[PDB]
């Protein structure tokens, strides 16, 4: 989508995975989906230099809206949970130098069961533009057919442009299209700033394995189309929570960088290990995700429970990631010919590799003839960055 | 097994999960199964007060032996990897105040492919007793029938007593009996200090889930036989490595305690997060595992992705463990009537509950009538200990 936006993969925070559809502010006023929660996440994104580090988009997901529409046919925030409404919430967020996402659904309802947008795209866009929204996540629950779905996504996309406001448009289109026929990715790219491809993420290594595995098994399909203004979305960063171990969290952050994926954390910024904050804010790592070139990485090699992934960067740099998939034993040793690495370009004649993760130790100079030996952790990843002599 | 040993569940360290069958001391001298490894683990068990904390058995698993037997028909250490042999290694360990485990296999071979003990039980026991072995793990690979397997386990047990030395006898008997018929647990209890019931553990929550689930799906069978001198073995502690998050590691430690399991660590004592150490050495928690009573705990309640486990202790105490099995969202609240707890005894009339894990906060006094409210982390467990007013 050529709205001149998402020129690099969007970074921000999205409530869904961690905060789900919680409507109880009796007994749990803390996880409750309410302004006080966004207002507090906003307040914090500033304090702990998430914003400094590049996360700009405070995103609301499903369950913000009241049971039904008002008198004019418009949506509204839930009266009791967003007493002040969105215009004001937006307002507040902006003031802290941030940007606001909201969520809606192509069909007759959101996935939560709340009002959908079928028949209302024109009006609904306007509302959003009106409130000062900066990003919209459109979901695909509850709709007739692929015909309709395909049209809603398009029609909504058009509408948002018509409102004349910059709004990052994040679509769940492709996901809903299987298994009814592969999606035309070039089509979607023309309408969406980014798109959800596979299942939902939850707090598990299983989840992560399977997203990686699927993105992996499907690369020709998707790796090529990705580029400035239109990214593949493998889903949120769950680093921070309860499900993944350290090496597994590095596996995520490393592979979301290789993937030129958007980076929306779903976690609780109010209680977060300080080493999860460390990872999630790694400059060099974020820079890889954010590489201005925008070419999406891919899986090079596979087998003996190891995976090799690599991504071309600007200035003849590359990122390489080695995952250990063996969930037993201790850290394993792995070696590749530095020549079979960055297409055979990076390290001809000479190479400068700094390991970025899990540590950031500079390894030396590597000859075109040289081999890279490295030790990987069970379920972890080694992420390296390569430079040239040139 | 009435050898007056394992009167509480054995604590030590076993190489297998973390170190597996690693024979390359060329390129990996550090994981290589070698005396230097045990020597060094021994060295460290003392330094970092693993021994202080209760872990006493330094255990060798598969792959310590030479390709075949010597001239007299005895086993022998691999010449190159155990230049000094076992008698000396044993010796060294004892001096540090520790006890030495070894591994052998009922059939024609070990699982690694190395020499089995079919036809050699009598001699082989003697060899072990000779070296100063304090524990034997007998495995069940490569043998004809249940007929034979059943006999080897018995015969070996007999033989070890005959040597006249104290040797903890750790059997893999029941495991090799399915799916060929349920095992007679009373029978096994007469010959083994403890026994492996389910599949092998690896570094994953999957593994942990599935052991828990299976032990749980099978309690009547096994829960009741366990007592002093004869324990159910759900396999090693993998806390310390790469696979499990914090809350998952607490789930293991808590649950292995409830399960009156032996505690054999398989991790690298040389590189270990210092908060994995904390947990692994939690006195209070260790206590529960070692409760002198020796009644094994069990799963009380189940569902809505929660689990309730409890164990009777001495002096009318009980441990309760609550597991949150839901791998999405945030921490959940759970409540039980304190009355429905320790069979209804514990907290009649009154109750003193201190949470042991994941923190060790004292909660108040609880009335017989009282409810326990608690909040569990996705994939975590809350471990509570309950005392009486009496």
């Amino acid at each position: 989508l050529d709205n001149g936006l998402a020129r690099t993969p969007t970074m921000g925070w999205l409530h869904w995975e961690r905060f789900m559809c919680n409507l109880d502010c009796q007994e749990e006023p803390d996880s409750c989906i309410s302004e006080k929660l966004f207002m507090e996440m906003a307040e914090l994104m500033v304090s702990e230099g998430w914003k400094d580090a590049g996360y700009e988009y405070l995103c609301i997901d499903d369950c913000w809206m009241a049971p039904q529409r008002d008198s004019e046919g418009r949506l509204q925030a839930d009266p009791q949970r967003f007493p002040h409404g969105i215009r004001q919430l937006a307002n507040y967020v902006h003031s802290k130098g941030l940007k606001l996402g909201i969520y809606a659904d192509v069909g007759n309802k959101t996935c939560a069961g709340f009002p959908g947008s079928f028949g209302y795209y024109d009006i609904d866009a306007q509302t959003f533009a009106d409130w000062g929204v900066d990003l919209l996540k459109f979901d695909g629950c509850y709709c007739d057919s692929l015909e309709n779905l395909a049209d809603g996504y398009k029609h909504m996309s058009l509408a948002l442009n018509r409102t004349g406001r910059s709004i990052v448009y994040s679509c769940e289109w492709p996901l809903y299209m299987w298994p009814f026929q592969k999606p035309n990715y070039t089509e979607i790219r023309q309408y969406c700033n980014h798109w959800r491809n596979f299942a939902d993420i939850d707090d598990s290594w299983k989840s992560i394995k399977s997203i990686l595995d699927w993105t992996s098994f499907n690369q020709e399909r998707i790796v090529d189309v990705a580029g400035p203004g239109g990214w593949n979305d493998p889903d949120m960063l769950v680093i921070g929570n309860f499900g993944l171990s350290w090496n597994q969290q590095v596996t995520q952050m490393a592979l979301w960088a290789i993937m030129a994926a958007p980076l929306f954390m779903s976690n609780d910024l109010r209680h977060i290990s300080p080493q999860a904050k460390a990872l999630l804010q790694d400059k060099d790592v974020i820079a890889i995700n954010q590489d201005p070139l925008g070419k999406q990485g891919y899986q090079l090699r596979q087998g003996d429970n190891f995976e090799v992934w690599e991504r071309p960067l600007s200035g003849l740099a590359w990122a390489v990631a080695m995952i250990n998939r063996q969930e037993i034993g201790g850290p394993r040793s792995y070696t590749i010919a530095v020549a079979s690495l960055g297409k055979g370009v990076a390290c001809n004649p000479a190479c400068f590799i700094t390991q970025l993760l899990p540590v950031k130790r500079k390894l030396g100079f590597y000859e075109w003839t040289s081999r890279l030996r490295s030790h990987i952790n069970p379920t972890g990843t080694v992420l390296l960055q390569l430079e040239n002599t040139m």
